[PDB]
């Protein structure tokens, strides 16, 4: 079975918008988001639908971009680092779980190119 998704708010936790905040979801997510390699990381994985069933026996910390998208539509992060840190979550377990250049990992790889790129820069 599929393990429950991240949580997408908190009713324990504080909420924040900043203009960086609202920039990684504007601009950052939104680009990477159509890009061609996107498709993989646009919800969290189904190991049952993708016949994965190793994948949360190694992955204890999973992230995705669609639970970022709702992360930051819901103002669950209180900084643009905490929302950093879920991207580089994200890229970390495609690289943890597979091998240096598989096919998921160049897409991983690609989009990562691209998110070091588009943060490099942020408004303040
Ligand atoms: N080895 C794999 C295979 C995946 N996949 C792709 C199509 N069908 C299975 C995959 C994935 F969607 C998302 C994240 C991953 O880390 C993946 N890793």
């Amino acid at each position: 079975m599929n393990p429950p998704p991240p949580e997408t708010s908190n009713p324990n936790k504080p909420k924040r918008q900043t203009n960086q905040l609202q920039y990684l979801l504007r601009v950052v997510l939104k680009t990477l988001w159509k890009h061609q390699f996107a498709w993989p990381f646009q919800q969290p994985v189904d190991a049952v639908k993708l016949n994965l069933p190793d994948y949360y026996k190694i992955i204890k910390t999973p992230m995705d971009m669609g639970t970022i998208k709702k992360r930051l539509e819901n103002n669950y992060y209180w900084n643009a680092q905490e929302c950093i840190q879920d991207f580089n979550t994200m890229f970390t377990n495609c690289y943890i779980y597979n091998k240096p250049g598989d096919d998921i990992v160049l897409m991983a790889e690609a989009l990562e190119k691209l998110f070091l790129q588009k943060i490099n820069e942020l408004p303040t």
